[PDB]
């Protein structure tokens, strides 16, 4: 079939959903695309190159709230961006692992620059603006990775559970992690706000 | 080698530091222990079982702040627990990845129950106490993972960002975010039913 970048990425993302990240291989991709492995090699040098491209393309295709809307508050921007990032990571099987194992594009660098510009224009020091954006990223990625790895582990004993843990596990299994995530996200943002507004005051 | 559980874990953690999580295999563990694979199999059924046990033993061995001190505030407890958790995850190569997606083990039940009960004793609902603990975990795991990954590895403002980001190992960003999280929890807890 067609082996332009877009078609190779489409096929690989579809394969990822079938195999997961550990099972994804260039050999299986060649099969999916109806080609011999040396043919694929011309287009895609190895699994690492493949994964780097997928990670970028997942965000490029699906992380559609990467920039603030005109006039949007920083609080709202971080909230929306976090929700968008989470959605994008959850869209594919092992998506967060795919994302984790890369380092950003030149395009992603521009976006981060704009986000950093935006934060600093809203009163954050560069340091605090960065730490905020980092913390949102770390929390969001951590939440998705726990969810997705937990799912992955299931494919491979209530009577002894103590009562609060039993109830906590019931609570956590009750959705895909969204409720816990959204609650933590508000706490994170409010913490940032308390810090920003303090300026040089002891807080 | 000796193949009691402790010796097997010892060997596997040593191997983990050598190979990382992806590179860790039962074949290489058997080699390290000077045994054949089917011998290892009697003791360790597969990689998932090994990883599950490593997750537990890393905390058992190195997570020293899992319970509040007598009289300790919930804020201080979460701070201390988060710092301890992070140190324990950082102790071994890919430690955060080893933890990911695990659930409390039987040997951790009393501890984790106490943590949950402790939050509720401080005014949190079980739900909100859980969400606080979970947020701390998720944030800490994210922070460590990004540190462990860019051990495994232009714009103006960004460029100074990378300077501060490379001025240390991640601890400053981590600690700053942890304080934000804790203050956010406090603001929520203290609001009760007030619009906040
Ligand atoms: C309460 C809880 C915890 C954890 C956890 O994974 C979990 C879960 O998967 C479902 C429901 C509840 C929990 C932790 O991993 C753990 O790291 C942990 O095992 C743990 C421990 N064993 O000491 C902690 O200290 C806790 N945290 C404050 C770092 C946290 C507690
Ligand atoms: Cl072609
Ligand atoms: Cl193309
Ligand atoms: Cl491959
Ligand atoms: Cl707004
Ligand atoms: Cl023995
Ligand atoms: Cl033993
Ligand atoms: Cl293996
Ligand atoms: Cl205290
Ligand atoms: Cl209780
Ligand atoms: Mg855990």
């Amino acid at each position: 079939s067609r082996l332009n970048r877009e078609s190779v990425i489409d096929a690989a993302l579809e394969l990822l959903n079938e195999t997961g990240i550990d099972g994804l291989t260039t050999r299986k991709l060649a099969q999916k695309l109806g080609i011999e492995q040396p043919t694929l090699y011309w287009h895609v040098k190895n699994k690492r190159a493949l994964l780097d491209a997928l990670a970028v393309e997942i965000l490029a295709r699906h992380h559609d709230y990467s920039l603030p809307a005109a006039g949007e508050s920083w609080q709202s921007f971080l909230r929306n961006a976090a929700m968008s990032f989470r959605r994008a990571l959850l869209r594919y099987r092992d998506g967060a692992k795919v994302h984790l194992g890369t380092r950003p594009d030149e395009k992603q660098y521009d976006t981060v620059e704009t986000q950093l510009r935006f934060m600093t224009e809203n009163g954050f020091s560069l340091r605090d603006g960065l730490y905020a954006i980092s913390a949102v990223s770390h929390f969001t990625l951590g939440a998705v990775l726990e969810q997705q790895e937990h799912t992955a582990a299931l494919t491979d004993p209530d009577e002894n559970l103590p009562p609060l843990l039993r109830e906590a596990l019931q609570i956590m299994d009750s959705d895909d992690g969204e409720q816990a995530f959204l609650h933590g996200l508000e706490s994170l943002i409010r913490g940032f706000e308390v810090q920003l507004t303090a300026l040089l005051q002891i807080v």
